[PDB]
Formats: structure tokens, C-alpha cells, sequence
């Protein structure tokens, strides 16, 4: 069952973090994730925080999540789909997307910004994410992080 897969990616995920990420299922729907990613440092995204999704299909885990970005970052194009092993968990995922948007290369969903852009938008994502009543209620901490 998607729904038991992802109960138990969600203790894994609490229970064993991963760097960088902090995810949480909607209160009203276990198979639609949302995500925050903070942007390491020594990357144009460094002082950026990052809110995204992720919509389980019925088929988890022997199908993959959509993975959506919401806030504007540089890397990938917004509210746009992005780029099998049914034992890869929500932190496998996470933690690979986040390999994905440090690097270079293109994919389904990329965009071509510069450095002093991307820059601008890891400032602006702070206010972007705080005006955001979604971000806040799911994300408490991060908020205060913000903050």
C-alpha cells in the first residue's frame, strides 16, 4: 500500500534526517508531501530556503512521486514537474533532488539563470516563504529558523 510505505517513510525520515531537508505530509492527504530545502553553502543557493512537493501516485512505491519546486530559486522552472527502485524512501528521494539542483546539468523542468540571480532569489525566498500560510503551519521551525 502507497499509504503504509509512506507511514513508515515517515518515521524513517523523523527518526533519521537527512542534511539539508525537512519534509512533511499534508495533515489531509498522506500522499502529497511538502519539502523545504536549505541551500548549502559554497552554492549560489546558500542562505536560501527552498519549499517544494511531492504527489505519491496510488502505485507507490513501485512508481515514483511528481516532484514539484515552489519557490523561486534559479534552478528549476516553479509548479512545474521535475527530475525504478520501490526501496528508494521520501529521504532518498529528497536527499537526491537536492545532488540534482547544486549541480549543472539540464532536465525535464531545469532553467538557465546566473549566479548573482540565484543569489537574489535565495534573498527573496525568506520573505516569499514567510507570506506563505501553507509553509508556515507545516514548517514551525523553519519559520523560526527564517526568522
Amino acid at each position: 500500500t502507497a499509504t503504509q510505505r509512506l507511514k513508515q517513510d515517515y518515521l524513517r525520515i523523523k527518526k533519521d534526517p537527512v542534511p539539508y531537508i525537512c519534509a512533511e505530509p499534508l495533515p489531509s492527504n498522506i500522499l502529497e508531501w511538502h519539502y523545504v530545502v536549505r541551500g548549502p553553502e559554497m552554492t549560489p543557493y546558500e542562505g536560501g530556503y527552498y519549499h517544494g512537493k511531492l504527489i505519491f501516485p496510488r502505485e507507490f512505491p513501485f512508481k515514483p512521486p511528481s516532484i514539484y519546486m515552489i519557490t523561486p530559486n534559479g534552478r528549476f522552472k516553479c509548479n512545474t514537474r521535475l527530475c525504478w527502485n520501490p526501496a528508494w524512501s521520501v529521504s532518498t528521494i529528497l536527499t537526491g533532488l537536492l545532488s540534482f539542483m547544486v549541480e549543472k546539468g539540464p532536465t525535464l523542468g531545469s532553467i538557465e539563470t546566473s549566479d548573482f540571480t540565484k543569489r537574489q532569489l535565495a534573498v527573496q525566498s525568506l520573505a516569499f516563504n514567510l507570506k506563505d500560510k501553507v509553509f508556515c503551519e507545516l514548517f514551525p521551525e523553519v519559520v523560526e529558523e527564517i526568522k
